[PDB]
């Protein structure tokens, strides 16, 4: 029994209960971008429910993070176009709140239907690499001064020409939410998302900027951090790809 079917089941019927709460039919089918007509000047990633059923049938999900990522950009997508107290955000946060009640009530079932589709979420080296990524992230690229415009994403609302220029946006909060999807594999990845971050200031800023010299820190006190540990992650790279293989 295919364990994408059983998960697939499982988020559609979160989708159902979902959609039965009150009032969220604002959110069962995409925004009408030809009544609200700057609703793209605003916002990035529209998601809705049908759009999220059509995935989850697509079988585009392998866990519940890459599901509950799309369901919360409707949250955000509201809070930004209709406001953090607007009623519409409201009713759409009462349907993030609804997920997560699910999803608690079935962790362990679903963490057994995620071991199964990815056994690599289930395996010590894997899990202790994402780990020292994290820390690497949170603990030293977080903590460069003034590193405050790589950490989330730009909201196009306050910077609205960002992604007309960037259209391989990156920053530390994808990175930390790839690591703990367990994205990634060995440095090789990693740093491709980091030295990302680093091009788009470049690019956006300019080469001189001040926003371009915190991004070159930020990027060399990864590779610091990275030499520092170089023993240990040649370790657990090299069983992660025995590993990877013997999932084979
Ligand atoms: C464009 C600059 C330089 O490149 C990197 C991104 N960076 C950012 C990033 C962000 C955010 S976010 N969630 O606010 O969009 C924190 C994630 N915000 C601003 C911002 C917003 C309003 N007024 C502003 N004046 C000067 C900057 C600025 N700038």
């Amino acid at each position: 029994t295919d364990p994408m079917v059983t998960l697939s089941s499982i988020l559609e019927s979160i989708i159902n209960d979902m959609r039965d709460l009150p009032n969220t039919y604002p959110f069962h089918t995409p925004v009408n971008a030809k009544v609200v007509k700057d609703y793209y000047k605003i916002i990035t990633r529209p998601m809705d429910l049908q759009t999220l059923r059509e995935n989850v049938r697509k079988r585009l999900y392998p866990s519940r993070e890459e599901f509950r990522e799309h369901l919360e950009l409707i949250v955000k997508n509201s809070a930004t176009y209709n406001g953090p107290k607007h009623s519409l955000t409201q009713i759409s946060q009462s349907m993030l709140d609804l997920c997560d009640e699910k999803l608690k009530e079935k962790e362990d079932k679903l963490a057994r239907l995620e071991k199964a589709i990815n056994p690599l979420l289930d395996d010590d080296d894997q899990v202790a690499f994402s780990f020292i990524l994290d820390n690497i992230v949170t603990q030293k690229m977080m903590a460069v001064p003034d590193s405050w415009p790589f950490h989330h994403p730009v909201n196009k609302k306050f910077v609205p020409d960002y992604y007309k220029v960037i259209v391989n946006p990156m920053d530390l909060e994808t990175i930390r939410k790839n690591i703990s999807k367990h994205k990634y594999q060995s440095r090789e990845s990693f740093l491709d998302d980091v030295n990302l971050i680093l091009a788009n200031s470049v690019k956006y800023n300019g080469p001189e900027s001040q926003y371009t010299k915190t991004a070159q820190e930020i990027v060399n006190v990864c590779y610091q951090t990275l030499t520092e540990y170089d023993e240990h992650l040649t370790q657990l790279e090299k069983d992660i790809c025995t590993a990877k293989e013997a999932a084979l």
